């Protein structure tokens, strides 16, 4: 489904349960932008 | 060394090498604040 | 255009030109998520 | 007090009161790192 070559994946340890949800949130945020980056500007 | 009970640890996958360094940076940032949180206010 | 009552707006000073672009990026990131939050799940 | 030439300052609008506190938090986080960057490594 799109994305031909998969870029190198990485990982990061985040102490704290509530704090973890915060980092993951920013992760999906930027990922959302990159997702619409494949759609023409109009 | 301080920190008696260790809080639950977690992890997060971050695609992209350059992007990874960015997330890790914010991680050490907040961790730096919590580190000085154990020092009296003066 | 949608968004009836405007929520209280705020501001934050960010020293550094390159650093500024970084913060603004995360700003548009979360804003992008909230933008698709008004669209039904399918 | 240290910091001879002040770097160009900037600003960013953040909608949402609770959300604002979140951004400001990351701001002080990186600023805390830069603060210890002036102290020798030991």
């Amino acid at each position: 489904k799109k994305k031909p070559l998969d870029g190198e994946y990485f990982t990061l340890q985040i102490r704290g349960r509530e704090r973890f949800e915060m980092f993951r949130e920013l992760n999906e945020a930027l990922e959302l932008k990159d997702a619409q980056a494949g759609k023409e500007p109009g």
